[PDB]
């Protein structure tokens, strides 16, 4: 589990917020897009896994889980692409509530940024930091630090 | 220590590759942009400080040194921004090092991509997961872990 993640896709002001989610810390990264496409999918992949240690991916929908450029980045970058069906309700629920408080965050910021990337960037700031006491940025490096020793 | 940034831009295909070096592990993110600006450069410090712990960032010239956009993006994330004089004179060649070795790696992969931008994050995976032993991503992470412990 340090190596799981789980992408998460959601809409504001007409635009597309694609967002990979540290499944064991809560430990996000995310981009304004202007729709979810395989290359765009494909290439937040390819960031974040030269990023993090990403062993597998729990794709958001059954589109990106079948494209052919998504699963090419995968491959490149050495992830298992996987399904992202919630066997657990729980996880519907818990995805649910992270767009919501990422949202709300967003509104918070929303005036000190014209653009929706830079609003986007500082809710992903504040997530991060935010303690729960450990941030969410303080348990994916202790996961990981872990797992490598 | 653990929270020292060195920013660094280097040039290829008429296009900026914009670079920020974990100083003690010698991770990198980097990002390819049309042109070096005060919006670009605070752009990216903003994205890198919601990811790591961001304490100190070293300028690489004086123009974003002087900027007031790049003094507000480091002041919104509290990160103390410093000039990048090299004071150890090896500072410089570390550098120089470092761009030379990832413009051979985007090289070697170029032609896998259509994009540069592509290939400079193809060039940033096998940078951070390259073992020297260990990789420069495992050597983030144990810093900033033995840090918060
Ligand atoms: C003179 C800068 C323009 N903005 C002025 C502004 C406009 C409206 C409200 C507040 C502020 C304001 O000063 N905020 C305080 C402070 C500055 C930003 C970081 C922390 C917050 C801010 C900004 C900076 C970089 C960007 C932006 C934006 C944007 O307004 O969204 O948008 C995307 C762009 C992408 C990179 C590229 O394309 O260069 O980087
Ligand atoms: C059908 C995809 C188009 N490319 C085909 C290609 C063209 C030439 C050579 C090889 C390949 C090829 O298939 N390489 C294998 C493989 C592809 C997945 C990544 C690992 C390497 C690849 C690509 C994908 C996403 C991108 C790209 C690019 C690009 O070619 O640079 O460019 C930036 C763009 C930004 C996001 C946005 O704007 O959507 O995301
Ligand atoms: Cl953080
Ligand atoms: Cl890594």
């Amino acid at each position: 589990s340090p190596g799981i993640w789980q992408l998460d896709c959601t809409h504001l002001e007409g635009k597309v917020i694609l967002v990979a989610v540290h499944v064991a810390s809560g430990y996000i990264e995310a981009e304004v897009i202007p729709a979810e496409t395989g290359q765009e999918t494909a290439y937040f992949l390819l960031k974040l896994a030269g990023r993090w240690p990403v062993k597998t991916v729990h794709t958001d929908n059954g589109s990106n889980f079948t494209s052919t450029t998504v699963k090419a980045a995968c491959w490149w970058a050495g992830i298992k692409q996987e399904d992202g069906i919630p066997y657990n309700p729980q996880s519907q629920g818990v995805i649910e509530s992270m767009n919501k408080e990422l949202k709300k965050i967003i509104g918070q910021v929303r005036d000190q940024a014209e653009h929706l990337k830079t609003a986007v960037q500082m809710a992903v700031f504040i997530h991060n930091h935010k303690r729960k006491g450990y941030s969410a940025g303080e348990r994916i490096v202790d996961i990981i630090a872990t797992d490598i020793q």
